[PDB]
């Protein structure tokens, strides 16, 4: 009534900054000229020629009025604010930590280190590259392990994928997994989610008494265990050795700088977070899982790893090797982790841990003086406290009153794990909350001359870790200062310039958006704390819920997964749940077409499913004869078809709508892969066309920025006849990520985009990248062919350009048109995916027109150069396409024996004079780097 | 009792990350190896034959045991959340604004852009440099006048500069300067205590009704008017120059862009705050003031210019332009003491323009307008009455005696704070972050109740909001090219980014600067600056409201006075300058309370920072330099002469302590005794306090009263050359003349604790490094100052040394010798030094023909290493000119700094190789900081001054 005045008066006033004219790089003006090379007067009017009219979303999206930066900041300020920042000790996994400042600013907050995505080109990613050897170091050494990778999802779906590579390397008939009923309990949980459609039975029970009866293929043991306790599993794991199985230890790798390691036990695989080195609780992530075994089982490694190589110059250089449905991983995270490990060091790392234990051995003797039983003969950071059923309710009360939340164990029984945040202040508040009073029957000081805080021998680490220099030699705050930018200045993120990564949505990763993730009240809290405490989480994921359920048109989000893959993952086991709780088990076939992203087929085997291709035709389109005859074939046995819309080629076949039709006449379930939502958003939905349920990438679509190479969040939409079965936060599927609401604290990132973008605004991004597309898409036809166009000889949000005849020209590969931009400032796009020998262009509506120009000169350079090579005026061997990239060094240092200019080299356009990106290493082999593989800063 | 029982167990336990460890570069190991190549035993050796053990102080310094960084940052907290944001409509020179997060995050939370100095190495700051470029010409095209600096402290002190300049042009013997009292209050209480000891007489009146009946020099106007109302002042102005004297305009800049400039109206100079540009309140500061006036007064203007010129490759670049103006160089014939200014905010500001382009800066501007107007038509219909004819942003309402009080409580219940003018009489200034839903709060709390005799849109209809034609601005702004480029988030990023990218920071390499103390300025320090309720607080807000900063200032105060020995502390001046200035007119009041007033001979030595004469002048002191000996020190003899000479009007001696040749003399507490044997009063200039800390104290040894520069040893940072802050501390017989926070004498700086938002950085540094911390600071800044000296003597003559062979916290190297045998300039080896990756040290002062280098203890062995070995190599690149071994006018020195470019494109016609001239020293090969220009010439810039974007 009042607020419909305000709103009225507002829009009468001078136009205030809109977030829409940030986030788009062409304004208006340019707009129109993109236009007029593609012959619309309109984008409207183009609009209707790229999107097939029978799916056309016919009306404007229902979402709130866009606010301001400054506004939206506001509002969601207002929301945080009802969040209760605790001293958590609930332990479970996620333990308070202090992320040193310069950490935070220069890294969590700089876009030159969160921007960049997979380094795909290693030449310029030689920065992040470096800090996950680093992390890949600190978990070989700590864990004792031979080889680990660049990480992991998280602690829960590292040891599923620690089950799967033993189930895999298992040459028995063994169905059954152990897993020690003192993991934690979403561990456990997230296990039997995964073993569910793989009829892998999960045996849980008292590592102590398991009997080896039922063979087992591996055994899953928790290091420290959940309630605290530190057990010596040498006997347990020779006992599995003898049954043929493979131990997999979760091991906290703070623990393990008193520990004896996991690979000095006898284990052969190490799982578990590396959170509490330096990364914030964030409400469940994200944080990097680490992941280490023996090299012998280097090949059924989970996810990327990162490996020494060296360049055309001989010199040492980094690459992704051997190259699960796992893609997006944790790469931001695992930078953090790992330049903690290189701020604190060695003799650093062990004080923390020592300090805690210290901290816990005289919280115990205190809470022993009050007459309490303490479990656990031995213990890292977590007591478990027997305090009787009675006095449990009022202590845990007692705590909350103080501001103090700790763990329900069993009635009667209470947990407590202390972490780097404790003081000897927060120890006197737990006695006093335990002694029911203040004053103590002890002084805190006194208790010290009873503090024993050795292990047994048997369980006392005495190898060393991170003696290499890279963990010594940067401990002031300068130094590290000095070396993060060092690194940060050898890649190239979006703040140079364009990364048009086709599949990926490289837009913009807005300032205002990124702020409130590390807003305490965000990043302060544990994933399992008392939901008194979380309304505001609580009412940020009501309100995402809702707008992503708006703009696909589902019933129902579960905003859980945590990666594109995990999202995949979710929505084909809420399908194969659906088709049981009709008393259909056999349909088990998911039609998938050759296009696909390869996580799709992945995860269709996790989930239990027999892969059946479906043909794509002459056009790249989905072969609806095709698909028709296979629905046929295996129509009693038919689960699922997972279909990409647009499609992988980024095209908007007219033929969806038809498509989902046919799969459902022949009783399956329609699961459509959403990394292309950019460009559907207000265009579209797909639970509208067909879809029965689809998984978005908020990292792509929503703005949470791609880290350089993680974090992600993969939320699912689905129907009502589905949303039974969604994960928990008698018949939901279970846990698919170890937290309720995944990485919950990144999740504000794409809430801000859409409260700050509005309808409309959203609307008009989706338009404008599918303009972008096929501006540039327009701009290059004469010199690379376009190889897949939809309807109307229009692309949807990015397009294939083909590059195959320049190999057959003038023996140029992909690979050297790729190197070669390096040295015109930028990034390749996507290279030979979906394709082979070609590259796919996705520029996005965040880039301006200079930037889409100058990218589509420096391709038409190049276009020029491998001319040159057609023609005979250059050698074929010896140009700047096959030699590129050139780093300064090589253009500077000895003798010049081409037959181009350095000038050629190093500034073939003009923008290169105005800002020069320096390629930091020459052209990495890549045979050499998977013969040889080397893991650890042992070789660099 | 209790607490004393968990520290004595915390101390059993394993060690925590102590902040002490992040700050200082040289661990024990590394400070060892150091002592061994000095020959000293241990650090407590060297610094007991360091210091004259006579000043030394006995005792560790009594301050709270070290914090770490996550319990300082929470005890800060705790204090800040007793601050109150509230929306704050008082105006006088301060108004909410919304920093762009792009900005706040790239460059106000980016050391990259905040850790560097004055940009004395100009091809290594063409970043900054530019940026400042852009600050100049938004200040040109907005004021619409021809030359604008790169910034003063606040609005009131650039008035002051005007009124200053004014009186140096003037023709006539005019003695008075007339300023309007509808100025801000403030900067009214800035002028007269500026005009105080110049004797310059202040008439504050109506504009409207000044007879031009006592001559006057020169005219300060308020536009728009501290209440809000717009005048035309044409006609002021011609009177005023029929008078024969300047008109100054402290004009708000935003409306600027709606409003008839100053240059249009006919205004001679103009100043003003750029606050209100994206920088957050502050409490105080820091902003940006500008500064903007005729081309013919170029050679006048104070502070620092950026102009245009070209490099050696006839390219264009920037670089600080008609420096002679300037303390460092002119001193007392300085146009003014500042030194350190705004250069952070300036740039700040700059980008705000950048990102909002002419057209967003008119909506926003706009905005406000029509929102202040509609909010007159709702407060008329009820019945208040409405005094401004025509306003920008500010109303003025007369509400009664009897009503007003209910008002501003009531505002006060809804976290809003108004301002209160006369009995009766409110005041409002809206601003950038105000919405309809404000305005319907400001409504509600005049009507006294809740449903309003009309409707917000309603309203609309009426609405006016065009100003008569003499006061409608025509003229365009900002149509530079650099000003519509940048408009999406992701173009500014990447402009930031290429401008950073250009410049040489502390998070690449040590900056060596002698008299800068360029030490760690931590993340812990800076966080808390970004706080709302340290950066959102408006600086007048009641005082209820305030308590965290009431905290903040009484333990710093009580801090700051622990370590320097004084009995009081003012936070208020807002610069070392000002420091200076602050303590010079406490002591001239000093002078006049004991009926003393013919004391006005200030002794300066002459070895002092030029910034020293300067204040003196400004202070209507006469200044008598005293000699330095043959070994560099204060000539005793010399001073006693004078002392004695002058005895009868011997106002003060000012003093640095170290000396400004990185000395200890022993005789200063026979100085201070001579200077107050003959009745003077003794100042130092604790801009060395970097080698004091813990080790001895000011007012322990002679000092009266002294200066500190937080940003110097208390690491606020450099901000590219601003800002800072100058604290003094006075013994008690002082105390009663400082600054307003009968006999105080008045205000040195607009806010009053200045730039009070960046005063927690010092605290910080303070409560993360504790008594012990601090005080091993300083000594490791002492041994490290003296490696350095050790390792390069037998190359370089270390030109001064005190006691024991020994330097302070920095030395003076002689490169004169190159000159001579090599014809090697000082230049030559500072553009060398960019090439192996170094920013130069402090170049020719205080001697010609030498550099100053100060490591501080923040630096690594290593890093020490790198720099002297940079020395050394260039040492052997002279010796072959010497030996003939090279042409002595193509060499890497001469040519220095080598551009990627200009050993890259073209013919390479040079006796030596491109990878001599990039690469000279292994590290540059794992890293290579590359010049972005090549070396700037500097005569031609200041030939032909260029000082906006349409030269570049």
């Amino acid at each position: 009534a009042i607020a419909v005045d305000l709103t009225k008066l507002e829009e009468k006033l001078a136009p205030a900054d809109s977030f829409l004219d940030r986030h788009l790089g062409p304004g208006e003006t340019e707009q129109r000229q993109m236009l007029q090379t593609l012959g619309f007067d309109t984008l409207g009017d183009l609009i209707d020629q790229a999107v097939p009219p029978a799916i056309r979303f016919p009306r404007s999206l229902q979402l709130p009025a866009s606010q301001s930066e400054y506004g939206a900041i506001a509002q969601l300020k207002s929301i945080a604010s009802k969040n209760q920042v605790f001293r958590s000790y609930i332990g479970m996994g996620y333990y308070d930590t202090i992320t040193p400042p310069v950490i935070q600013r220069n890294i969590l907050e700089n876009p030159g280190w969160y921007t960049a995505y997979t380094p795909y080109q290693a030449e310029i990613a030689q920065g992040r590259l470096e800090a996950l050897l680093n992390f890949q170091t600190m978990v070989m050494d700590l864990t004792g392990l031979e080889i680990a990778n660049a990480s992991l999802l998280d602690e829960g779906t590292a040891a599923a994928e620690a089950m799967a590579l033993s189930y895999g390397v298992s040459k028995s008939k063994a169905n059954a997994f152990f897993v020690a009923q003192d993991c934690h309990p979403q561990t456990i949980e997230v296990i039997k989610t995964r073993a569910n459609p793989l009829g892998i039975e999960v045996i849980v029970g008292d590592h102590h008494t398991f009997s080896f009866s039922t063979s087992i293929f591996g055994a899953l043991l928790q290091y420290p265990a959940t309630d605290g306790a530190v057990y010596d599993y040498r006997s347990f794991i020779d006992k599995a050795h003898q049954h043929q199985a493979l131990v997999t230890l979760a091991a906290d790798p703070l623990s393990l700088t008193l520990l004896t390691p996991p690979g000095e036990l006898g284990a052969d695989i190490a799982v578990g977070s590396t959170q509490r080195f330096g990364i914030p609780l964030g409400y469940g992530g994200p944080h990097a899982a680490y992941f280490a075994t023996k090299a012998e089982y280097q090949r059924k490694m989970p996810g990327r790893i990162v490996g020494v190589s060296k360049d055309a110059h001989g010199n040492p250089a980094l690459r992704l090797a051997l190259q699960s449905n796992i893609c997006t991983a944790q790469v931001l995270l695992a930078v953090m982790a790992s330049m903690y490990g290189v701020y604190h060091g060695s003799t650093g790392l062990k004080n923390i841990a020592l300090r805690i234990h210290q901290l816990t051995v005289l919280l115990a003797i205190g809470l022993k003086r009050l007459n309490y039983s303490l479990n656990n003969d031995y213990f890292f950071d977590t007591l478990r406290v027997g305090v009787g059923e009675q006095s449990a309710p009022a202590i845990l009360k007692a705590a909350e009153g103080r501001g103090i939340n700790l763990r329900p164990l069993v009635p009667g029984e209470v947990g407590i794990s202390l972490d780097e945040t404790v003081t000897v202040q927060d120890l006197l508040d737990l006695w006093q909350v335990f002694a029911g009073k203040d004053n103590l029957p002890f002084t805190p000081e006194e208790l010290w001359s009873e503090v024993k805080t050795s292990f047994p021998a048997d369980l006392t680490r005495q190898s060393l870790y991170l003696q290499d220099a890279v963990f010594n030699q940067y401990h002031s705050e300068t130094e590290l200062l000095r070396y993060l930018h060092q690194l940060e200045s050898k890649d190239l993120a979006l703040n140079t310039s364009m990364i048009p990564l086709g599949s990926c949505t490289m837009k913009l990763n807005a300032t205002a958006e990124m702020m409130p993730v590390t807003w305490p009240e965000f990043g302060k809290i544990h994933p399992f704390a008392p939901a008194g405490q979380t309304e505001g989480y609580q009412i940020l994921f009501a309100q995402l819920e809702a707008w992503l359920g708006e703009i696909t048109g589902f019933d129902a989000i579960s905003l859980q997964p945590n990666a594109g893959s995990q999202g995949e993952y979710a929505g084909l086991q809420v399908i194969r749940q659906y088709h049981l709780s009709r008393g259909e088990e056999q349909r088990n076939i998911c039609l998938i077409p050759e296009s696909a992203h390869g996580t799709n087929p992945a995860s269709a085997v996790m989930c239990g499913m027999q892969v059946v291709p479906v043909k794509c035709d002459g056009e790249g389109n989905i072969d609806v004869e095709d698909l028709t005859s296979k629905a046929e074939k295996y129509g009693d046995r038919l689960a699922a078809l997972m279909v990409t819309y647009p499609s992988t080629h980024g095209v908007f076949e007219a033929t969806i709508g038809t498509i989902c039709d046919i799969v459902h006449r022949f009783g399956g379930e329609v699961y459509m892969d959403g990394a292309n939502m950019n460009a559907q958003v207000g265009l579209c939905r797909p639970a509208d066309f067909g879809a029965d349920v689809c998984h978005l990438n908020l990292h792509k679509t929503f703005c949470i920025p791609h880290g350089g190479g993680g974090p992600g969040m993969g939320p699912i939409g689905v129907k009502s006849h589905l949303q039974a079965f969604l994960p928990r936060t008698d018949q939901s599927i279970g846990m698919i990520s170890a937290a309720p609401y995944g990485s919950a604290s990144i999740l504000v990132i794409s809430w801000m985009y859409i409260a700050m973008m509005g309808p409309q605004g959203l609307t008009k991004a989706t338009e404008v990248a599918i303009l972008s597309a096929n501006y540039m898409a327009k701009r290059l036809e004469n010199y690379y062919p376009i190889l897949f166009r939809g309807n109307n000889e229009l692309v949807a949000h990015e397009c294939i350009l083909d590059l195959r005849p320049l190999k057959k020209q003038a023996a140029i590969e992909v690979e050297d048109v790729a190197k070669r931009l390096m040295d015109f400032g930028f990034h390749a796009p996507t290279v030979s995916w979906p394709v082979l020998g070609t590259m796919m262009v996705e520029p996005t509506e965040s880039e301006s027109l200079g930037e889409l120009d100058r990218f589509c000169d420096a391709m038409i350079a190049i276009y020029q150069e491998a001319q040159a090579i057609t023609h005979g005026e250059i050698d074929p061997a010896d140009n700047p396409l096959k030699n590129a990239p050139h780093t300064a060094q090589s253009l500077i240092c000895g003798e010049w024996n081409h037959p181009y200019s350095q000038e050629e080299a190093a500034y073939p356009a003009p923008w290169t004079k105005q800002f020069k990106f320096w390629p930091a290493v020459g052209r990495i082999n890549n045979t050499y780097g998977d013969r040889h593989l080397v893991c650890s800063c042992e070789g660099m």
